């Protein structure tokens, strides 16, 4: 029998609450994934397979206590089967984990973490976010958070401003969210309506598994939106999580900078620079999340050996477009 257990949206979902979770637990909904229970039960291990390797999806979710003895046991059960490990998106407080199993760490990117508390948009550098605020309000949009069940009717609108924010791409899954029916019920949908009350854009926002802290999956509007659009959302969403009395929300991850001051490879930067694409949500753009003025968290790939680090980076980018062969 192959290792893992098949994706059961009822067992994780009693899982995620009574265990806990963390930033990309709420992606085991889009059923790409294999689950990986420890014997305990109180630690999981989502992951996918590619040929004769295992990509897991961030650090294990639940009893943090429970974290190396569900590795052990999964990184054991691929011993069998002769697999090798990957593991994408962890942080750093983990490392201890894998470090003992021989693996190598790099840095993907950084996930901006805004301060609701202290975020407004009355600086006097805030001009421009403040701008397009005081228009969409000016043109009348309205900002509103719903709550599933949603209704066909609801949905067939948002997969008309999905449709149109796609145009001829196709989803992305694994570390990224698609347009799944059975996953956008897991989670209240934000959206923006015009005056006319026409949907122009929707977000879904993905449960609190830390403290006071949110963020959302898919971003997507119509062409009929504004200029600014991503800009606006973000600030309405902003608005809303203080208001709900949320902490922090999480923008998703961006590219790393420049550092500033080698293992670099010709293999490995081309890999990277084709890469910018599929890791990185709503804005490829570093400086796009950075005029928030957030705290960057970093995320990190676990591997093994570095000479197979630009393959193991091409690996995990065509399983985020839903290829494993
Ligand atoms: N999951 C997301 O961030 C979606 N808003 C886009 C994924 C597909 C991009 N071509």
């Amino acid at each position: 029998k192959e290792i893992g257990e098949e994706p059961d949206p009822e067992k994780l979902e009693a899982f995620l609450e009574e265990k806990g979770g963390n930033a990309l637990s709420h992606l085991g909904f889009l059923g790409d994934k294999r689950f990986f229970y420890s014997s305990d039960g109180n630690a999981l291990i989502q992951f996918a397979k590619v040929g004769q390797r295992l990509v897991v999806l961030g650090d294990p979710s639940g009893r943090e206590d429970s974290f190396p003895l569900v590795i052990k046991e999964f990184l054991h059960a691929a011993d069998q089967k002769g697999y090798l490990v990957i593991f994408y998106q962890i942080e750093r407080e983990d490392m201890a984990l894998y470090h003992d199993f021989g693996y190598r760490f790099f840095k993907l990117g950084e996930e901006a973490i805004v301060d609701l508390d202290t975020f407004t948009i009355s600086g006097k550098k805030r001009a421009g976010l403040r701008a397009i605020y005081n228009r969409f309000e000016r043109e009348g949009y309205t900002f509103h958070v719903e709550q599933p069940p949603f209704s066909r009717e609801f949905l067939n609108e948002l997969r008309q401003v999905s449709d149109e924010w796609l145009g001829r791409k196709k989803e992305k899954g694994f570390s990224l969210g698609f347009f799944q029916e059975d996953y956008l019920q897991k989670a209240p949908i934000a959206v923006l309506k015009s005056e006319e009350g026409e949907i122009v854009a929707f977000m879904n926002i993905m449960p609190m598994y830390r403290e006071g802290e949110i963020s959302i999956d898919l971003m997507r509007y119509s062409k009929k939106a504004p200029k600014g659009i991503m800009d606006a959302l973000f600030i309405y969403l902003f608005q809303w999580g203080k208001e709900q009395g949320y902490t922090a929300f999480n923008m998703g991850m961006a590219p790393l900078s420049n550092v500033g001051t080698s293992f670099w490879t010709e293999r490995l930067a081309a890999v990277i620079f084709n890469n910018v694409s599929y890791m990185y949500s709503f804005s490829g753009l570093r400086s796009f999340k950075e005029k928030y003025k957030p705290v960057w968290r970093g995320k990190y790939l676990a591997y093994r050996k570095n000479r197979s680090l630009p393959v193991t980076m091409i690996l995990v980018t065509r399983l985020i477009g839903r290829r494993t062969k």
